[PDB]
Order: C-alpha cells, then structure tokens, then sequence
C-alpha cells in the first residue's frame, strides 16, 4: 500500500502544535526528529476505505504547487496523513490579516501556477471540485501549494440511453472527459475574484439562493473595472464562461497573456513576506 | 432485516423453471407462482428495501426474501403474460392506442407512487412492464436495478449548480416523465425514437435533437399526440408530473383494462402456436 502499519509515526514524528479541527479528525504541526523537517499531520480515528483513496490521489500529485504527501500511517486504530508544511498559510486567510485584496501581479503569479497546477491534476484525470482562495497554500519563497481540506473533494450508466431525458444525458456527459474538468476552470476564474475583492461573488446571499443566482445570472465580473488591465477582463471573461463545452482548458489559458509572459514569483514572495510580518505585530 | 436466514426456501420452494439465475418456482403449500433471482450483499439489500417499501397494484410484489447456505433469495410474484417489449415481438406489431391508453394510465399511478416515496425508477422501457393474465401491468427492474431514493457554493460552476439540482425533488423525479413517454412511442412503433444509431451517438442525438414524435401521425387521436408533446418537454421545469399527466384526456377517462387484458389473452393464444 502506501500506508505504513509497520510503523508507529510517534517514533519518528514529534507533535509541536495545533492547526485546524475539521470534522474529519485533529490535524498537529508536526517536527521530524530525525530531520527537523516540519508537517501537517491529520489523524483520523474498514471505514478507512473512503479514507485511502485521498492518499492515491496524493500519492500521484507529485509536482511543484500541489501538496506533498511525506508519508501516511494506520497505527493504534488512527489514521495519520503528513504533507509538507506551508509556513505561509493560506490565501484567504492573507487577505483577512492584511485587510485586502492582491495586488494583480499577486494574481498573476497565483493563476500561472495554478494553471499549471490544474493542467498536471486533469491530465492525469483528477478534477479537484473545490478550487477556491482557501485550499491555496502558500511557502515562504512565494510559491502556492494547492490543497483540499473538510470533505476533500479530489477525485478521478443510469439507465439504457434511448429512453434517457436529456437533462441525464446532460448531466452524465459532464461526468467524462472533456467536460468534467471544465468546473476547475471556472471556479479558477471565481477565485481570482475573491483574491481580488476578498469576497467571492454574490458573497452577500445565503449559500441556497446562490445556486440559483449562478444558474441563472450572466457570469461576474470585477466590481471596479478601471483598477485592473484589460488582461485580467479578457481571461476572466473568457475563463467564466458559462458553456462547458466552449471553456477553454488550463493548457489553453497558460497561452493567455494574462499569465503567458509570467516568469517571477517576486511579488508573491513579497505578499508572503509581508503576510509573515503583519503577523507578528504585538 | 427484510431477509431471513432461519428458514431454508427449498423447504417451501420448489423451483419448477427456468427464466445469478433466476427460476421459475412454485409454493409447496399454496401452488403460488414465483420468480426467483437467487445470487452468490451491501449492494443487493438496496434492492429488496426499495421492493419492501413499493406495495402498489402496478409495481411487482415481493414475497420474500431469504439469505441461505450463501446464497441470496429474492421472490416476486410471477407475471404470467411477460414484458410488454416480447409481447410486441410475438405479435409482430406495435399495441393499439387503447392498449397504450391503459398501459399510460396504470404507468402513471404506478410512478405517481414511486415519486411521492421520493423513488426515482431512472430505467422506465416496454421490457420493464410486466403483465398479469388480468390485463394489469407490473412495473419492474431487471440487470443493474438502477431505482433509489460537491463543492462550495459560491465557487461552482453552473453545470455542476444544475446537475446538483437535478437530484434532489422536484427535478430528479422528471426523467421519469420522459422515459414514459418514450415507453409510448416504444409500444406505438416496436422500437424507440433513434433505435438506428449506436447507443453513443444516439446521447447526442437526444441532447441536440427536438424531442421525438410519432412517425405517422394520422394513426394516432390528438389526445396522445399532445400528451407526448408534453410530457416529451426538453425542460424538466416546466415538464409535468406524473399526478397532473393523469388529468390529462388521453388517461383521464379510462376506467377499465379490458383492452390490455384481450392484449395478454392474445399473447398466450400466439404462444401456443406450434
Ligand atoms: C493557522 O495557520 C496556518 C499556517 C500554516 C498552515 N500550513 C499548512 N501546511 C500544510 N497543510 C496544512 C493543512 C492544514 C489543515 C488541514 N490540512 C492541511 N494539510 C493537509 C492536506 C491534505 N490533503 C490535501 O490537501 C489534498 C487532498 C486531496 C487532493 C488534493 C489535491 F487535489 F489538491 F491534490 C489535496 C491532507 C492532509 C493534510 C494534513 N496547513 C496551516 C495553518
Ligand atoms: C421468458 O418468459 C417469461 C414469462 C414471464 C415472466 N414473468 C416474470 N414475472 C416476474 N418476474 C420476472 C422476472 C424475470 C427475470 C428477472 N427478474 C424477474 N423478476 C424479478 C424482479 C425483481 N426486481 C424488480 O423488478 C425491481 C427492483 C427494484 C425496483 C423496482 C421498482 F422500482 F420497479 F419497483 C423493481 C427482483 C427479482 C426478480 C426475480 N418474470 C418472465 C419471463
Ligand atoms: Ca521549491
Ligand atoms: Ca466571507
Ligand atoms: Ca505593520
Ligand atoms: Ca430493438
Ligand atoms: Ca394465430
């Protein structure tokens, strides 16, 4: 497998601190004791099922700006899940310490790597389904992590078909290839409008009647148009683009000069950097 | 459980046919006729709890259901006239429109039923009705019984918004309402709309396509022609229910079944040709 029951991971991790307690189980900053390399830890306590296959998913997500899974562990009835730890935190919670939004070259470098992060997971079939300014992770260098947290929503025939409504046929042909990863893209195009404007659109209504304000609303936009470049419009406009079947993919928009001509981390590195400093005000 | 494992079935059981497997069976005590799937669980309870739940004149009856020496028991009562589909093969030809009056009106009932138990059939076809020799339908579900009972909001895409809000009420229940009216022109005209294309290319044919119409018209009253065209709706909003297909003329007014039972009696008279 690619969990360790050989091993207690008390021996080899020490727990140093605390960080969230989503539903699932606890999750420790945890420090190697051989290397001083530090983790986030989630210990969950054949329920385990439904537990492995976000461990797979990891597993295969090797690449710069996705989470780095160090090790798993079932020992002593729980769970243990170890990714490398982000001293940054993440995104939203940034903008909540500075009191504001990014700056568009923050966004920019943001949506390249996330591209390029999206374009990895859907060409090897993973769709994440939970893209948002949350669930981007931040290292100290400047460098986002994606991630997925609460009730990971990471993953890779109802009826015979002549007799099939359409709204089925509909709905399992955006289950497939190419259609399924097209959601990434526009919650992408979303979360680039939370990171501009803190909140994301229709922030303002309860999360019911936000569904039905999506499917029925032309897509969003930015709330003051004049304080960004022609580029970010063009590829939100493009990107939030209500047809599946017309949204351009993550390899397409890496094309986009929006983010084609990004080749510096700079000015994340110096969003982190003041983030770090903010912080520590006492 | 629904399923009991005291009691042995060939004990009561005797299997006298054959139709995992299924048998024809036979009550040593009663003479009461039975289907009986027998199968070598998690995923098979589902099926007997929905049955358990669906007592109705017009859905099939389950009779029992044992789990013995590893294997799977599930008993319907046996429906001698068989599937609506080999009954048209038999014949060599489509129902009469009074025939597929009383089917409608009977369908509808039953699904009304299914859907105010907040059950979904999702496989309505002609081979999915069973008849009695009464002339009385009993809506079924064979192979991979396919009846039953995602990201945060502000950020999700509008096609993952409406195929969320396709399964839950009011909007799930409508695909139901289509397939019915395929079954229709299935009975009217021995295959359904498309039946040419590959079952992949006929996907995209029902997505793009206007929805289906009988081939020749003149055949058929105006009351079945308006009742395919609206319960054949695109949108399953503004598509009917089945409680409110029952009030329309081309069921409304039937009040007997004597054009499917001279259907059934039919049937067995052909059968016996040799
Ligand atoms: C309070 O301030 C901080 C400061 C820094 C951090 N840094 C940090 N660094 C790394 N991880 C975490 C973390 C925090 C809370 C919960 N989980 C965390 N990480 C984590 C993520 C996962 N899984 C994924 O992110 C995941 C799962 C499925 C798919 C995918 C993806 F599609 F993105 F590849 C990603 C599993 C186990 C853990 C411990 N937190 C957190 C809070
Ligand atoms: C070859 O000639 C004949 C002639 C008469 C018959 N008659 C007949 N009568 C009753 N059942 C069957 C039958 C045949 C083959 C397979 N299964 C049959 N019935 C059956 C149905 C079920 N389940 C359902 O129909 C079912 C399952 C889930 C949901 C629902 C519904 F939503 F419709 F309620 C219905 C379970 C077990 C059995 C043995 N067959 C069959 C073949
Ligand atoms: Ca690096
Ligand atoms: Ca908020
Ligand atoms: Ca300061
Ligand atoms: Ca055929
Ligand atoms: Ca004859």
């Amino acid at each position: 497998e690619h969990v360790r029951r050989d091993l207690d991971p008390n021996e080899v991790w020490e727990i140093v601190g605390e960080l969230g307690d989503g539903a699932f189980g606890k999750v420790y900053k945890a420090k190697n004791k051989e290397t001083g390399a530090l983790a986030a830890a989630k210990v969950i306590e054949e329920e385990l099922e439904d537990y492995i296959v976000e461990i797979e998913i990891l597993a295969t997500c090797d690449h710069p700006y996705i989470v780095k899974l160090l090790g798993a562990y079932y020992h002593d009835g729980k769970l243990w899940i170890m990714i490398e730890f982000c001293p940054g935190g993440a995104v939203d919670a940034i903008m909540l310490e500075l009191d504001r939004g990014l700056t568009e070259p923050q966004i920019q470098v943001v949506c390249r790597q996330m591209l390029e992060a999206l374009n990895f997971l859907h060409s090897k079939r993973i769709i994440h389904r939970d893209l948002k300014a949350g669930n981007v992770l931040m290292t100290l260098e400047g460098d986002i992590r994606l991630a997925d947290f609460g009730v990971s929503a990471k993953n890779l025939f109802i009826g015979t078909p002549y007799w099939m409504a359409p709204e089925v046929v509909m709905c399992e042909t955006m289950k497939d290839t190419p259609y399924d990863y097209k959601a990434d893209i526009w919650s992408l195009g979303i979360t680039l409008i939370e990171m501009a404007q803190i909140e994301p659109p229709h922030h303002e209504l309860n999360p019911m009647r936000v569904l039905l304000k999506i499917a029925k609303s032309d897509p969003p936009t930015l709330l003051t148009p004049s304080k960004w470049s022609v580029e970010f419009r063009d590829f939100l406009k493009i990107a939030l683009d209500k047809n599946p079947e017309t949204r351009p993919s993550a390899a397409q928009l890496l094309e986009h000069p929006f983010v084609s001509s990004i080749t510096s981390n700079k000015a994340l590195r110096e969003l982190v950097a003041e983030a770090k400093a903010e912080v520590m005000e006492e």
